[PDB]
């Protein structure tokens, strides 16, 4: 079971601080959502510090799907509204309107252009006419109060860089088997050891929120 | 001397037969790469056909490709099922004609797995699908392929919609960039040998307008 799986990234506090510390270090995390939701993990990683190599190994071990989570201060400084007027989808994915570096990128999908219209919009300073719509690079608007509104991967990330006392912006994308389905808690597992990458789940944040009267 | 890609093209036959070959393998269910022009992209693309589309394929996009594995359809097929473009004033590069995004309703479940993107596509694909088949947003990503095909816009888009409809199949395919391992978009010669590798033909929308310009006009 997960719980016993898990066991050897430490117990569930050791498994969210050796992520935060991950995360300032410039690292990656694979977060796993709850078994009775998506039974996912995603590959995380801090926007302030995104390389290409980062971004690279997304698209080629992940959905290569890359999301942008962001607060909605950051989606609402963008002019990032919801895609859609009445989200139906299974999880309420809070997708904006997708975008590109409106300069300094050619088809916006190298993992190189997919850095630069990442960085771009999460320049604290970024304005909406630096970013072109639609594109290859989907933001998320992460919900206020973070894992405690939502338990999803898109607060799990905010939360993550929050807690870690970084930019509240990161990208997300799911761990995707050869064959096309997707990772398990044992493939996870094998990928974070693989990769040098901190393994936690969701759950470890709330729990590790709620102990320390963790207000983001 | 680096030969043009015209000539790293001829193993694969003159334009005509480049695209001849390209309907065949289409017809006989396997994918083929179209390239644009090298002035505007530059990209290959992995395309399939909807109406012979298996999970296998599509794992192979997500493995070798972008991941943003879109659905080309006709602009009929697009406003019957109500996908209105995403945003009212696109100004990407190329004004690529992403709708916003779908997901099948019944029998998937996360979206993302190759298998439930099939099912997604297939869903969206079907001549009697209504609107309230599709929840959106998803993790598929529709175009709205232009009326008059490569003859009137030049991309990848138009190209799998023409192809579809020149092979006499489902007007619908689906696209995906080829991307490298380190994270570089293909260009012709890995288009090339992963085309001979996956016995997948390797065709410009150059040659697709030539060959409609031959047989058609
Ligand atoms: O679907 C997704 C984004 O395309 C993934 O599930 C991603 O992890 C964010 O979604 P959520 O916050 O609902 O997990
Ligand atoms: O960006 C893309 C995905 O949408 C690809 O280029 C795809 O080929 C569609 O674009 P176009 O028809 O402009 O080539
Ligand atoms: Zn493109
Ligand atoms: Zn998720
Ligand atoms: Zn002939
Ligand atoms: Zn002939
Ligand atoms: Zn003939
Ligand atoms: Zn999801
Ligand atoms: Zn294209
Ligand atoms: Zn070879
Ligand atoms: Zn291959
Ligand atoms: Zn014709």
């Amino acid at each position: 079971n997960q719980s016993s799986l898990l066991a050897e990234f430490g117990d569930p506090i050791t498994r969210v601080e050796n992520a935060l510390q991950a995360l300032r270090e410039g690292r990656g995390v694979l977060l796993l959502d709850d078994e009775d939701r998506e039974n996912e993990g995603d590959i995380i990683y801090a926007v302030e510090s995104l390389t290409t190599a980062q971004m690279a190994l997304m698209i080629r071990e992940c959905s290569g799907i890359v999301c942008l989570c962001l607060t909605e201060a950051q989606a609402d400084r963008l002019a990032l509204p919801p895609m859609v007027v009445n989200n139906n989808s299974a999880n309420q994915t809070a997708f904006t309107v997708s975008i590109e570096a409106k300069h300094g990128v050619t088809t916006g999908v190298s993992a190189q252009d997919r850095v630069t219209t990442i960085k771009t919009a999460a320049n604290p300073q970024a304005k909406p006419e630096d970013l072109a719509r639609p594109g290859h690079v989907f933001p998320l608007r992460a919900r206020a109060g973070g894992v405690l509104a939502r338990r999803g991967h898109t607060e799990g990330t905010v939360d993550l860089m929050q807690m870690a006392g970084l930019q509240p912006a990161g990208v997300l994308c799911e761990l995707t088997n050869p064959d096309g389905s997707m990772a398990k808690t044992p493939e996870i597992i094998e990928f974070g050891k693989l990769h040098n990458m901190p393994v936690l789940t969701i759950e470890d944040m709330v729990q590790y929120r709620i102990q320390f009267d963790l207000k983001l």
